C-alpha cells in the first residue's frame, strides 16, 4: 500500500496548498 | 481506483494553485 | 487512461505556476 | 522500490510546503 | 510513453519553481 | 527507469521549494 498511501498524502497536502494560496491572494487584493 | 482518484485531486488543486498565483502576480504588478 | 490524462493536466498547470512565480520575482525586484 | 521511495520523499516535502504557506497566509492576515 | 513524458515536463517545471522561489526569498531579504 | 529518474528529480526540487518557502516566511515575519 506504500505508493497509494504516498499519493493520498500528496493529494491532501495539495488541497491545503491551494487553500493557503487563495487566502494569500485575498489578503493581497485587500 | 485509488491512484487515479488521488491524481485527479492533485490535478484539480494544481489548477486552483495556478489561478491563485496568477491573481497574486497581477496584484503585485498594480 | 485517466492516470495519463491527470498527469498531462498536472504538467500543463505546473508550467503556468512556474510562469506566474517568475513574474512575482520580477515584480518584487521593481 | 525506487518509485515508492521518491513518492514518500515528495509527500514529506509537500506537507512542509503546506505548513510554510499556512505561516505566510497567517503573517499577511495579521 | 505519455506518463514518462508528463513526469519529465513536471520535473522541468519543478526546477523552474524552485529557481523563482529562491529569487523571491533573496528579494525579500534585501 | 525514466519514471523513477523523473520522480527523484521532482523530490530534489520539492525539498528546495520547502527551504525557500521557510526563508520567505521568516523574512515576512521580520
Amino acid at each position: 500500500g506504500e505508493i497509494a498511501q504516498a499519493l493520498k498524502e500528496i493529494a491532501k497536502a495539495a488541497k491545503e496548498i491551494a487553500w493557503a494560496l487563495k487566502e494569500i491572494a485575498q489578503a493581497l487584493k485587500g
